[PDB]
Formats: C-alpha cells, structure tokens, sequence
C-alpha cells in the first residue's frame, strides 16, 4: 500500500467552496457583481513526500466517491466539480498494485443559496413576541424590508419567525423606467442605474447588494472568508431552522411599480418571467414570487401611467405566465413554489382586474387593507379600519349616499370589508384572500377640537398638514409612524394616553386612534383590539388567514394580537335571510 495522502490546506482554499462568486468589496451591475454555478469546482491539492505515491487516487465525501483519476509524483491535484451544497467529511485516498490507504477525514464546504452549508440561525427575537400553537396551514404573514438595517436597526435574527409562515423581502427592483424611485431618496436612483448596467430592462435585479448579501453580520458569524453575507446569507440560515417557513421575493411597491405598466407588451413579460426563473435558481432560499403591482389600471406613483383597458388583462397573463414558469422549477427541483401578490382594494382599483382569472395562477392574494386615509390630505379617517366609521356621511359606507357638495360618491368607501367583500364578489376564493393588518400608523397635526363637527370625534375634524416627528418616536417619513413609536410616545403601557394625547375607539370601524387636543395631532393606526377584529373576522368569513406591513415596526403587539384574533361560519342551510359572503 502507498503512503496515505495528507492534505495541502493552503492549496485546497482551506476546503472552502461555494457555487456562487459575489463581489464583497466592490458596486456595480449586478450580472457583473453575481455568478451561480450549478457545479461547484473543487480544487483540492494533498501530498505524497516519503513512501510510494501509487497509481491513482480516489476522493470521498462522506464515504461516496466523487472523483478519481492518475497520480503522478509526489505533489496530486484533485480538480473535479460537484453540485450539492453542504458540509462532507472528506477523504482522499491513494492505490496502486498492493492496496489502498486514505488520509483522515476533513470537513469540506460547498457553499450554496439553499444555506445547505450553513448552521441553523440564532435569533435575538424581543420577549414581547410570545409563543403561539396556531394551526400551520392559517397564513400568518410579514414584510421584511432590505433598507430596515440602517436606522431601523432590524435585522433577520430579530424576526419572530415562529409566529410567521411567510416572511415577504421588500423589494425587488425591475430594470427599466423608475422615475418615481427617485421620491426615495439617499441616492436610491442611482444605486439602482448602477445594478441595471449590464442587465436588460424588464430583468430583476437586487437593489441593495450591501444590505443583501455583503455586510458582515457578526450575529450570523460573517468573516472575510464568508462568500454569501447580508441579509440573504441569514435568510439561509433562517432556512436552515425552519425549513418549512416561506419567503418570497417581493417584486415592486409603491416606487418600484414603474416598469409594471409596459407588461401589456408580451415580450417585456417573457423578459421579466425568464429573470425571476434565473433569480429562483441563484437565490435558491426563496421559495416562490410576489407581484406587488401598485397598481393595474393606475393610481400609482406615477401619475401619467396606468392603462384600464389593457393592465389587468396583463396582470391575469402575467401570473399565468408565472405559474407556468414555477411548474418548470418544481418539474426540475422536486419543490413546492407559491405564487403570490399585494393588491389595493379600494373599488376603483379592484374593478381594474378580474381576479377571478387571476386567482386561478395564485396561491395568495395579500389584500392590502390599509392606507384608506392619511396625511397626503387634511381629512381625518381610519386608515386600516374593518368597518364604516362613525365619521361618515348617510350613504357613504356602501356608496349609494352623497358627499358635501351634493356629488354622489363614486363607490363603496375604503374599509377593509368593502374591499374583501368586493374580492368575493368578483368570485375570488375566501381561502386565498389574506388579509392586511398595520403595523404603522398615518397622521395628522392641526385637528383641533374647533375643527370637528362632532366634538368627541377627532375623524369629523379637518388637519393644518401631516404628522411630523423624529425617528426615535418612529416617524420615517412625514404623516406616517411605527406601531412601536405610537405605544412608547402615545399609548403609553395600559393604552391611557401619555405627552397629551388621548387614546380612542370606534366600535363601529373596529378602529383606534390617538388624538392630542392641544398640538391637533391625531393617528390612526391597528392596535390589539382592532387586530382582535380582524383576526376573529378573518376566521369567521374563513380567510387564508392574516398578513403585516412592515415587521420592525412592530413590538410584537400586534403579531401577537393576529395570532390571538385567530384562536378566538357554518356553510348555508337556509335561504329566508340576508344571503352574503
């Protein structure tokens, strides 16, 4: 027998390999930054000084042979390439006419996007998140946010991802017409522009390459050596203890919808679809696509676009397209993909598709029941309520009414049942309707009580402007605040109102607010009663289940209030009665 082979570590690259090459020091497109490879090459070089060499040589990964070939002198380099990720217990092994002899074992890495190299995440979950036995198969769904490890200070470990099935990534970009990314800010534009050199207009690209997969997260145990970081690497590892949560890419929102409205062209559709396939190799954590189109027909950031004729027919193609690409990557992987899109559901942007068609391609449609009011004007209302607030006028709650200056109202007002309502009329199945719960609230300052026309009211009252503040009380943007800034800065620990302001709730909405007489300022917002609500009503219509926007801002109150509104209707037997859905 020759002599067992010893293992040149500094010429084996230390035994690390990845079937994917990421740019860690450098910015540019991302076709340029990111490479996959669906074989790993290995390089792996041992040594042979005193003794026989012998004829050839076999290498070993947890006692299967994966490559052989000659030896030839001392020094043998094993070149051969390899498909699973993971972590082997290597061997190499020398033999010629008298026998064989096999080094020691040594742990090998091939590093791939499943996080099949990597140890289960650990998580640093806030204790206000507690423990739930909900039933699996009930949607419990969230929004993590790519730009949330900047100011918010929220990271992947701070999930409580025990209390989720389906954690949402916003967002991913499409190259192409982005005019209204440019209301972001902190250079957002041009980050963008620099991902898409390179890369077609109508292909996906990451936004946020730093933030994505190169900042070093020493919670996750990132090194220089690491070849995936950021919050992509974690999401991997978040995988890895618990492999049945999904998440999903979320394509789009609200300053990310531009190049949407260019899908009435099949072509830009194919381009599109072929990249999200190519994404979903590369990435392959994710678990499916989400379409946040804001929104067919119009409406959106972009107020010259938005075709009523031709987006929703699009839309409808474009998830059929999807769905047909999704059953090519569960024929090739053996896995399950979902399917999935956030839409509005005022009456003027639901009308736009017929979701009907749509739904059949979906596995979920995350009806945004929220952003019914706000700062964007000076009249007060709930902006996430259930219900038709006290607040409105005869008629105004299903439509048929008339507003202030005798004009009949156009459609049914925004609430959160109208717009589930109008779903199921469109014949949309109610277990694929999840519905949306807010984690922020939306804000006026200058409601004073002079302004109201009924005095205990402050929604029948008019604003001077939006809500202002810092973003230590959780104000990001003008007119819009974190949940968790509104319990530390307005609620205070039993909901009794603290710095001024008064703590509200319409039992006809199913709504809160916080409501400061002095500064006029007021906020509407979800707090644990209304979630309560809208879980018990979730369950009683038989919903897939809950969702929420965004989960940094949350404390943990309001996931926890989705979980119980969901613990605490018979099919129809007769007719002689109010028939609905």
């Amino acid at each position: 027998a020759p002599t067992a082979p010893s293992i040149d570590m500094y010429g084996s690259n230390n035994l690390q390999f990845s079937k994917i090459e990421l740019a860690m020091e450098t910015t540019s497109g991302y076709n340029d930054m990111v490479k996959y490879h669906e074989l790993a090459k290995i390089k792996v070089k041992f040594n042979q000084w005193s003794g026989t060499s012998g004829d050839t040589y076999n290498v070993y990964f947890d006692g299967v042979k994966v490559a052989t070939g000659a030896i030839t002198g001392s020094q043998t380099t094993a070149s051969f390439e390899y498909g699973q990720g993971g972590l082997y217990q290597m061997e190499i092994e020398a033999c010629d006419a008298t026998g064989c002899s096999k080094s020691a074992p040594v742990e090998i890495t091939i590093a791939d996007t499943d996080g099949s190299h990597l140890k289960p995440l650990t998580m640093n979950v806030d204790p206000n998140n507690k423990s739930y036995n909900t039933d699996p198969s009930i949607v419990m769904g969230t929004y993590f946010v790519e730009w949330g490890i900047y100011g918010r200070d929220y990271t992947v470990d701070n999930m409580p991802v025990d209390n989720l099935t389906h954690i949402l990534y916003g967002f991913i970009p499409i190259c192409g017409p982005n005019e209204s990314v440019k209301s972001v800010g902190g250079n957002s534009f041009n980050a963008l522009q620099t991902a898409c050199r390179g890369v077609n207009d109508y292909e996906v690209v990451i936004h946020d390459p730093w933030a994505a997969y190169q900042k070093s997260f020493p919670q996750a145990g990132h090194e220089y050596s690491t070849p995936i970081k950021g919050n992509y690497a974690m999401l991997m590892a978040l995988k890895q203890r618990n492999p049945d949560l999904k998440i999903i890419p979320s394509i789009g929102g609200w300053t990310l919808s531009d190049p949407f409205y260019d899908f009435v062209d099949k072509k830009n559709r194919d381009t599109f679809v072929a990249s999200v396939k190519k994404f979903l190799k590369t990435w392959k954590f994710y678990d499916g696509v989400d379409i946040d189109w804001m929104f067919p027909g119009g409406g959106g950031a972009a107020a010259d676009k938005g075709d009523p004729v031709n987006d929703g027919p699009a839309y409808i193609a474009l998830m059929r397209e999807l769905r047909v690409m999704l059953d090519e990557l569960e024929a090739e992987t053996g896995r399950t993909y979902e399917l999935t899109s956030a839409i509005g559901v005022g009456y003027d942007k639901i009308e736009d598709v017929d979701y009907a068609d749509a739904v059949q391609y979906m596995d979920y449609i995350f009806a945004m029941t929220y952003d019914f009011y706000g700062g964007w004007n000076n009249v007060p209302g709930h902006q996430t309520a259930l219900y038709c607030g006290s607040f409105m006028r005869p008629g105004q709650c299903d439509g048929g009414g008339v507003d202030e200056n005798g004009e009949p109202y156009k459609g049914p007002a925004y609430t959160a049942d109208n717009g589930i309502q109008l779903l199921l009329a469109q014949g949309v199945p109610a277990n694929k309707l999840v519905l949306g719960t807010a984690m922020y609230g939306r804000g006026w300052e200058g409601v004073t009580p002079d302004t109201l026309t009924d005095p205990n009211d402050p929604m029948t009252g008019t604003a001077t402007g939006k809500l202002k503040g810092s973003t230590a009380q959780g104000v990001w943007e003008d007119g819009v605040i974190d949940y968790k800034g509104i319990k530390s800065f307005m609620l205070g620990a039993n909901n009794t109102g603290i710095n001024g302001f008064e703590y509200g709730y319409d039992a006809q909405a199913e709504a809160p607010w916080v409501w400061n007489r002095s500064t006029g300022e007021l906020i509407t917002f979800d707090d644990h009663r209304s979630v309560l609500a809208k879980g018990n009503y979730a369950k009683s219509l038989g919903l897939a289940g809950l969702f929420s926007w965004e989960i940094d801002a949350d404390n943990g109150d309001i996931l926890n209030a989705m979980h119980e509104g969901m613990a605490g209707t018979p099919p129809n037997r007769r007719s002689h009665h109010h028939h609905h859905h």
